[PDB]
């Protein structure tokens, strides 16, 4: 199929771009480096492919796609679980994802574009909001028969993700702070989930 | 006094460096730009002054100094306040600080050094840990007659700061997301403080 061939060609460009970002560095690599090693599989493929910035985000697209399904799965298959159980389910999958060297390596690439005048990053977030994981949590919240939970559902989703993620991913990215091993991951999830549901007065 | 003169000279270099970072851009400005406009007030002042990186952190030093005292004040003068009251006191001062364009402008400078091979940033955090604000919260926690609060005091301090700060400062920095106006600041503090103390089951 001509369509399959196109997709295959696209997966080729991105795989090259990725290997360069990883091998040579994001800042070091120009589009042309990408076109050269993509050989006759480019010519001009240009839709998210006009710049190395677009390619990175086309790649990040895929990664976030795979992140969602994967978190949705540990979630989808739970037996009428309590809030606690779906909360710690999501948590484990979420936190494991952000303690992979890949989370950090892409993290660094994003942080480095802080002075991008082209603003590819703003567009990406502005136009990929539906594909973020917290929409899963936000979804379970509105299901709950709690007016507080239902009216604050989005803010709560973001708040819980942050609690699990936050000082830590940021320190990983900026100064290469060590990742959490699964034991630590589990610990922190229980910890956060408890404060979150029950608060510290107890 | 010769010492006063030295300090004055130092405040001159940093004030120049700051104006350049703000006016010309951090990445755009080299040490020499700083030395030229500092005129005869440099020659080689070199202790945190050997690089533009050192100057930035010498400046950040001062800013974090002023941030601490200021937060300590809204805190220090409270009448045997409940955890709630010192929590919302700290919160307001903390969150107001991070919704100033200055927080964001320095935020951008830090994020941009993600590929700094000299690692000035790691040293700065590694060697300025005592001067961070959460040490204030960590301090009130250990005072509380709660074994949970006292044994987790540090993790709780960091956790509360994060809840107030986190998706938001990060989005401010990377994509220039809008700041919170004081009304929104207050709202978010009450919100966070409540989940934090009482959890969402209620
Ligand atoms: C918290 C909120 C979205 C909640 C979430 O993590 O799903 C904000 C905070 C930082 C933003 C994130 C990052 O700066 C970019 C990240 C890329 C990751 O692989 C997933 C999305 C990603 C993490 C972004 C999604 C979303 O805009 C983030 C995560
Ligand atoms: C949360 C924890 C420290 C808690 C705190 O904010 O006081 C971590 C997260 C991000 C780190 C911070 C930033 O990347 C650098 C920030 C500079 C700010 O003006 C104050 C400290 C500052 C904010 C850093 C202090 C500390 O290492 C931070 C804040």
């Amino acid at each position: 199929t001509p369509s399959q061939k196109v997709l295959a060609r696209q997966e080729k460009i991105k795989a090259v771009a990725l290997e360069l970002f990883l091998t040579k560095g994001y800042q070091e690599t120009s589009l042309s480096d990408i076109i050269k090693l993509s050989g006759g599989s480019y010519s001009n493929i240009y839709d998210g492919f006009k710049s190395k910035e677009g390619l990175f985000f086309e790649i990040l697209d895929d990664i976030c796609k795979k992140h969602f399904h994967l978190i949705y799965s540990k979630t989808q298959e739970i037996k009428n679980g309590t809030l606690k159980e779906i909360l710690t389910s999501f948590g484990l999958a979420f936190i494991e994802i952000f303690n992979q060297p890949e989370a950090v390596a892409f993290g660094k690439i994003i942080y480095s574009q802080v002075y991008d005048k082209d603003r590819h990053l703003a567009n990406w977030i502005e136009n990929n909001q539906q594909n973020f994981s917290y929409n899963i949590l936000m979804g379970f919240f509105k299901q709950q028969n709690n007016s507080y939970m239902k009216k604050n559902a989005e803010k709560l989703a973001v708040l819980f993700c942050t609690m699990l993620k936050e000082p830590y991913h940021h320190l990983n990215v900026l100064i290469n702070a060590p990742l959490k091993n699964k034991k630590e991951q589990k610990e922190h999830v229980e910890f956060v989930v408890n404060v979150f549901l029950n608060g510290i007065n107890s």
